[PDB]
This record gives structure tokens, C-alpha cells and sequence, in this order.
């Protein structure tokens, strides 16, 4: 009864739009979205969200994967952790029409340089002021008795690779030191930008070659322990080249073969050698914490959109991380730079977005993980996908693969029908991973018994798994239908579809493989 | 390897063109995107403008939210010292605008009593009285707020929400009095002075254009300011006042509308057609809508401006953990670039410069990120859309303009040069967004402040007096331009210029163009 006054949800009327100029004109903040978020947000557990009860209501408020820093904490803290993660995530089981998988990522300490402790009880700080000289010292007396005119660190062959008149970045990169002086063991530095400094702050040291192992025998032991909790992937940090990616991966072991390892990029190094990674990992993460001291801050976005792009255009998942939500460590909104940096991340492409301190330490966790939800879904809507996907399929190769024509035509079908969702039935999910390559506007629906396929899939942009617990059938189209109905149930339950919407649905491996057939909702 | 992602530039695909993106190709020298700073105590000495003018500021923000007109002249005053101090060689002097950002309908809160604690904490579940009555007006606290919207209890009821300082704190309305409401804290939080107040909710009665309004518009216009920030424009008529009140004596100063609620966005197009340009106000924008829909209306902002051709600005906490750090976070810089990648033609910054601990680091770092992300454009997509989506004209001016521009692409060239006197010809050169700079040389000063508003325009201000001879007076503009950009470090002998003119004495055209290799 309203009549012409209406608005096209999801961004339709930006969608039609045949430039990207027009199409910015047409994106319309009274245009609602859909129910389905496609992006995975990933959060760091730690002090502020580690209680099963907190982990609940993180699972409600939007989060995938539980990702545990291995840069503090020691093993039974994690272990703690991962239980209680486990424990709030199998709370929903009972339902499994409803029942969220949540993933578990442990993210390597790797070669970290890091400062010592205050004197005193290491809870105080020092004031570093401008100009003032500091000296770093690598004597382990002053491991506990740093301060203002002695700093110690843990990196023993700092004086190797440093020289007169390099800088050097501690906490965050916020204070900044220039070397006036050095010895065997110490450097006489100038404080260039001073401020407060606690305790075991991280050291980054721009443009010098830093020869710390990229998995050392600790982070090692890290990863056995890994393995032992049944974690589903590595976020490995700091790594530089391909045969870092291998000393991740191989040390897993057999029992660990199926866990992706995702390679953080986080130096310059990481950067220039970037195909090589990609092409060793399993997926990406722009780390740009470290990334942004390691390189110059104004350069970030152009690592993250070339990271991104590279990994849309291959197929495996980019992480954006760090900071996007930062001064929801203190507040209960974010500023509008943060907000901004998080829809930006959804239209460059990235398959997940990620939390650290918001949700690890601050001091409204559920808050930032539902901003990410909320921004996340705003910014699906108003994705160019007429621009992308006409991008996507030219720069993806013929081949004489059946499955990928099925993807690119199932996708392709997705967008003519304007489905509601893609339905696939997938083992290990890369049937699915097909399809997410595509980037479709619907949701992908994907159908498993694997339990750790229902985890891991998380990692690609659009996939919405399921766990389905019912028996095998023995007739395959009994169990293929079982499976299909138990989607139909999770998007009609989820809000994404009702009955007589149009989906598509992609049955998986057949005793051809992969049929696909256009139906309405039953 | 190839400099200024000029590999990026030649992708096929705007995929292709992200994924050749590369943190080792520098930028060039120059940066196209205008930086406004606001100014107050952190920034308005002199010895602190010099410096923000040195690391880049082209435009001063003065934000008459606080302060007297005598705060405000002495502030003017010291700007104006500190850009003349440079200008003793017209080739290297920087032209800098003063802006002056209007109050508008603002709601705010009172003093709080001073006897206690600077701030006062408001706990969730607390009743909060919201009084009108000025007894209160110096004596907020956690009992009573005072706040300065006399006709708030008109439009609102029971159950209406209220946000106070960059809404943060929230209050839900449980009854209503004469000249009082009495709420609950929803969000809480600590509370201090004079701080904004939205009812996001409400139909807010103020007038577009207060008595105080009036008064800081008509000393703007005695003051000589270059331009106006216009704060909560909602409609045309909104605009129609605010240009009213600078009437004929101040006609030429440039009107920006400050979009910062619902019915702005609503009535933007109405909008941007009476104004001169535009102003994306995050600020308020961000609590008077959903903060998760903000991108979107900033995105339709600066499309739209960009198919209008008139500037647009995108403001508020783009660097704001830089009030208290003197490095960015990750956002913070990815919103800088964003906002350039988007189509802005300028960035700005409030408590980054006027309050902080790290005012230059700020101006510095918006520098370092613009010319960064004025690389990253994919020129060939955006100049093909603008030239496509134009309105269709005969008029050689324009034709002259976009063959300029296409001239410039095909060469690479150092600097597109254009003279004017008001603006105009180098507006419609920046509107079809060329990689090179427009250089436009100007005499009237007014125009060489004002022109830092549109994307890649780098006005100078040409002192010379004026030859006998036509030819020989464009001669000398051109000549002038040439020895700037050389100086400056834009172009060197053997790169390759546009140049822009008109086509002869008592003709309006700017219909000449030609290709200059540099001596
Ligand atoms: O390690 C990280 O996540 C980072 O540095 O951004
Ligand atoms: O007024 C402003 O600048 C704002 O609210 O962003
Ligand atoms: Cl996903
Ligand atoms: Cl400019
Ligand atoms: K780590
Ligand atoms: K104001
Ligand atoms: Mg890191
Ligand atoms: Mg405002």
C-alpha cells in the first residue's frame, strides 16, 4: 500500500548501475540488507572473552573463528581457552538446524623481538622522553630491571644487524629510538618519539635484516601443542618467503596435514615475496600491525589491497587484520575511521575480518564483534558485483576441470535467478570453495558431516556451513536429499530464504560430480 | 619498478589493477588532495602555523562551535602572519584559505559543576534529570544536566533516546515535565562539558541559521574568509539562508554543506545544487544514523560531487588516535587512503590539530597517505566514467578541458597549466581527475586560497603586473607556472607539459591547448 516509495533492499538499485561511478551515486543508506553475513570475523580470546558464558554470547554476536595469541600465555592457559571455547560452541549443539561451527586458530609467536620487564614488579612504566639517550642492552641482569636509561631485550644478535642511525620502534611502533652508539652488547640510542613504556613491548627494527627463525624450536613446541588440541589452522607469523611456509606445515606432522596454514604478511620481505607464499599457503592474513611499522604506515593499504587482490585472484582466503575496531578497546562505539576501514576490507575482497584487543582485552568485546557483523553486512550489499564478477571469470582460466565449470555456472546461475542461496553438499569443502572463489551475492549453504570441513570453511568469504549429524543413508539419493532438506531447513530457520524462493544446490560427490539443479524452496 | 603505480595504471581490470599495486613504487612529488586543518590551542601560534603550512596544510579550519569573535580575529590574524611569512618569493609562497565552520542547530550540554570532579560518571540504571532551566546551566552533574535545546521536551516523548558527547552516553526518556525530562542511562559513561547532544529520534525545531549564526557569518564576511562550512544543511532553503546572510559583499565566498543527519542525506541532491561544495561530517553524521551506514552515504557524497563537479571533503576522525599518539592506527590510515581512493577532494582534521599532542605529525602523515593513494586510482576506469556520465555541451571550454586531460594521460605529463581569474577553468579540468597537477595561475588572491578546495589543483598566485601586450601577459602566467613546478621539483627539462590558455583578447574561451616540452 505504500506503492512507488519503495526501496530496494541489499543495494539493488546500486547493483544495476552500469559504471562504478553510478553505482557509488546510487548506495543508499535506507536500503536494508539481507540476513546473511558472508564476511568471517575472527576473534582474539584472551582475559575479556575467555569465559564459556562471555564465549556464548561471542558466538551469538557474530563470531567464526576463535583465534589464540601464542605471543602470551603459556600452554595450559591455552589449553583453558580451548576448552572453554569448546564448551560454549557444543552448548548450541543440540540443534543442529541452528548450531554454529566455531573454528580454533593458533597464531605463532614466531620471531618476535621483545622488551623485558620494568623495575620494580613489572606492572609500572617509564616516561621516555624526547632526546633523552637510551640505552638497549642485551645483559641479561636487566631483563627485570628495565627503565628509562636502560632498556633490555631479548634478541641476541640485535648489534649484527643494526647500524648507526637506524631507527628503532617499540610498542605498536609508538616510540621511536635512533642509534647514536654501539657495542658488543648495547646500543646508545636517542629517544626521537618518546611516551610511556611498560613491560615486554615489541621491537621492530625497519629495514634492517632480521635472521630470527621464522618458526624457532619454541614456536615448534607451539605447533606440537597445537596438533595435540586438534586446532583447525597456523596463522604463522612473520613470514618472508615460501620455505618458511614449509617448516609450518611439514613439522605438523601427518596427524596435522589437514589444518591450513594461513601465512601472516607482516614485513617487507613477506610483501616482495608474496606469489611465493600465497602459492605455499593455504590462505593469507595482512597483519597490519607489524606490517605498518615494518614498512611505512601510509604504504599499508596498498600491501592489503594488492594482498587481497592477489588472493581473490587465486582463489584462497585473505584475513584483513588489525586494529579495525581499535578504540573499541575503551569505547562503547567506534570512531568513523574504524568504521570505514571495515566495510573497505568487505569491498576489497577480503574473506574474513578480524579482532585482537577489542575482543582479547577490551572492554566491550561483544560490542566490536557486532559492529564487524552490522558494517560487514552493510558493505556485502553495496559490493560492484556486476564489476567483480565479470573480473573474476576473465582472469580465471579454461580448463578441462568439470567441477569448476559447474562453480563458475552455478555462480553465474546464482546471479541470473537472483538466488537465495547456493546450497552445497561438500566432504571437505572444496566444492564450496569453488563456488566462494566466484564471489556470488547469495549466501553458500555448505552441507557437511566433517566436522572440522564445518570449522575450517569459515575462512572463505560466503560460506555458511552446517554440520548435518543424521546417519549416512544407504541409498545416495536418500542421503543427498537428507542433506538438501537440512539445508532448506537452515535458511529458512536462519531467515536467509522462505519457502518458494528460488536456490541453487550442488549435490556433491557421486558415486559426473557436483549436479546442479535450480528449484524453489520447498 | 615503474614509479607512481603506473604498472596498477595499466591494468586491464580493476582486479588486475589492486593486484599490482606496490609498496616500492613511489609516488610523485606532488600531492593533489587538498588538507584542511582545524585550528585551537594546539595549533594557533604562529611558530606552530609556519610549521603547519611547511607539512602541508592548505586550508584553516576555524570551528566557531566556542570561542569569541576576539579568539577567532587573533587566530585569523595568525594564520595570515604565518602564511605571509613565505611570501617573500611568489614561486615557493603556499596561498592558504581560512574556513569558518558555522555552529548551526547545535545541541549541546552545560558546564559541569566545578566545585567536583572535572567529569562525572553516569552509570547505567541511574536516573538523570535533563533540566532547561539556566539556574543548571554551570551546575551539570550526575543529579542534573542542563542543556541548551529549550524546545527539546516539544520533540520528544516517553521512551525517546538521547546521545551525549560523540554518543557515547545514552538516556531514555521516562517522563516528561514543563521544562524538565527525566531519564534513564542506557549507556553510561563520564561525562564533561558543553558536549554534543543528538536526538537521532527527533524532528529538531532549531533554525537552519541562528541570531549567532548570522552574527559569525557577517564577521566571516568582514573577516574576508575564503569560505564556509555550513553546519546541519537539510534542505535548499538551509543553503538559500546561509548565502542570504553573506549576501552581496560576501558573494563570492564558497558555501560547503555540511551533511550531518538523516534528512541531509535524504534531500542531498537539492543540496549539492545550491551549494558550492560539500562536506561529509562524520561526526554527527555517525550518531544521527547507524554507524555501520555512514560508508555508504560517504561513498554516494562524493560520487554525486564528482559527477556535479564540485568539491567534497570528507571529515572527522579520519587520524583521531593521533590527539594523543604520533602514529595512526591501521584504520586511521586505511581511512585516509579510502577517502582519496573514494573520489574526496580533501581530508581533514579536527581534534588531530586542534587539541592534540601531534598536530604536524597529523598534517604530515594525511600528506604522506594522499599522495600515496592519488597514485593508486584507476584513472583509466574513472576519467572513462566521468567523460561518459557528463552533461552533453558544445562548448569548447570544456571540450579543450577534457582533451587536456586526455593529452596528459597520453604523455604523462608533469603538470597541466591553466589560467584564471575565478576559478573556473581549472575547476573543469579537475573535474575529469588527470594523474598530472593543474597548476593554475591566478593574480586574484581570493582564487588562489579558494582553488585548493578541487582535487589537484595547485593554485599560484602570480604578483607581477600586467603586460602591455596579451600574448605577452599569458606568456608571462605560463612562464611563471613553469619556473614554479621546476622549482617545486614537479617537471625538469625534457619532460612534457599542458598548457591551457584563452584564445584571444575580450574572449572568455579557454580553448587553446598546447604540448610543451620543458625547457
Ligand atoms: O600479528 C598481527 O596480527 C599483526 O601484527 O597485525
Ligand atoms: O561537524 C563536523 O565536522 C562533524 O560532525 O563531523
Ligand atoms: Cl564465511
Ligand atoms: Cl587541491
Ligand atoms: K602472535
Ligand atoms: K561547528
Ligand atoms: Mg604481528
Ligand atoms: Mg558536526
Amino acid at each position: 500500500e505504500a506503492g512507488t516509495a519503495f526501496i530496494q533492499t541489499q543495494q539493488l538499485h546500486a547493483a544495476m548501475a552500469d559504471t562504478f561511478l553510478e553505482h557509488m551515486c546510487r548506495l543508499d543508506i535506507d536500503s536494508p540488507p539481507i540476513t546473511a553475513r558472508n564476511t568471517g570475523i575472527i576473534c582474539t580470546i584472551g582475559p575479556a572473552s575467555r569465559s564459556v558464558e562471555t564465549l556464548k554470547e561471542m558466538i551469538k554476536s557474530g563470531m567464526n573463528v576463535a583465534r589464540l595469541n601464542f605471543s602470551h600465555g603459556t600452554h595450559e592457559y591455552h589449553a583453558e581457552t580451548i576448552k572453554n571455547v569448546r564448551t560454549a560452541t557444543e552448548s548450541f549443539a543440540s540443534d543442529p538446524i541452528l548450531y554454529r561451527p566455531v573454528a580454533v586458530a593458533l597464531d605463532t609467536k614466531g620471531p618476535e623481538i621483545r622488551t623485558g620487564l620494568i623495575k620494580g614488579s613489572g606492572t609500572a612504566e617509564v616516561e621516555l622522553k624526547k632526546g633523552a639517550t637510551l640505552k638497549i642492552t642485551l645483559d641479561n641482569a636487566y631483563m627485570e630491571k628495565c627503565d628509562e636509561n636502560i632498556l633490555w631485550l631479548d634478541y641476541k644478535n640485535i648489534c649484527k644487524v643494526v647500524e648507526v642511525g637506524s631507527k628503532i620502534y617499540v610498542d605498536d611502533g609508538l616510540i621511536s629510538l635512533q642509534v647514536k652508539q654501539k657495542g658488543a652488547d648495547f646500543l646508545v640510542t636517542e629517544v626521537e618519539n618518546g611516551g610511556s613504556l611498560g613491560s615486554k613491548k615489541g621491537v621492530n627494527l625497519p629495514g634492517a635484516a632480521v635472521d630470527l627463525p621464522a618458526v624457532s624450536e619454541k614456536d615448534i613446541q607451539d605447533l606440537k601443542f597445537g596438533v595435540e588440541q586438534d586446532v583447525d589452522m597456523v596463522f604463522a607469523s612473520f613470514i618472508r618467503k615460501a620455505s618458511d611456509v614449509h617448516e609450518v606445515r611439514k613439522v605438523l606432522g601427518e596427524k596435522g596435514k589437514n589444518i591450513k596454514i594461513i601465512s601472516k604478511i607482516e614485513n617487507h620481505e613477506g610483501v616482495r615475496r608474496f606469489d611465493e607464499i600465497l602459492e605455499a599457503s593455504d590462505g593469507i592474513m595482512v597483519a597490519r600491525g607489524d606490517l605498518g611499522i615494518e614498512i611505512p604506515a601510509e604504504k599499508v593499504f596498498l600491501a592489503q589491497k594488492m594482498m587481497i587482490g592477489r588472493c581473490n585472484r587465486a582463489g584462497k582466503p585473505v584475513i584483513c587484520a588489525t586494529q579495525m575496531l581499535e578504540s573499541m578497546i575503551k569505547k562503547p562505539r567506534p570512531t568513523r575511521a574504524e568504521g570505514s576501514d571495515v566495510a573497505n576490507a568487505v569491498l576489497d575482497g577480503a574473506d574474513c575480518i578480524m579482532l585482537s584487543g577489542e575482543t582479547a582485552k577490551g572492554d566491550y568485546p561483544l560490542e566490536a564483534v557486532r559492529m564487524q557483523h552490522l558494517i560487514a553486512r552493510e558493505a556485502e550489499a553495496a559490493i560492484y558485483h556486476l564489476q567483480l564478477f565479470e573480473e573474476l571469470r576473465r582472469l580465471a582460466p579454461i580448463t578441462s576441470d568439470p567441477t569448476e565449470a559447474t562453480a563458475v555456472g552455478a555462480v553465474e546461475a546464482s546471479f541470473k535467478c537472483c538466488s537465495g542461496a547456493i546450497i552445497v553438499l561438500t566432504k571437505s569443502g572444496r566444492y564450496a570453495h569453488q563456488v566462494a572463489r566466484y564471489r556470488p551475492r547469495a549466501p553458500i549453504i555448505a552441507v557437511t558431516r566433517n566436522p572440522q570441513t564445518a570449522r575450517q570453511a569459515h575462512l572463505y568469504r560466503g560460506i555458511f556451513p552446517v554440520l548435518c549429524k543424521d546417519p549416512v543413508q544407504e541409498a545416495w539419493a536418500e542421503d543427498v536429499d537428507l542433506r538438501v532438506n537440512f539445508a532448506m531447513n537452515v535458511g529458512k530457520a536462519r531467515g536467509f530464504f522462505k519457502k518458494g524462493d528460488v536456490v541453487i544446490v550442488l549435490t556433491g560427490w557421486r558415486p559426473f560430480t557436483n549436479t546442479m539443479r535450480v528449484v524453489p524452496v520447498p
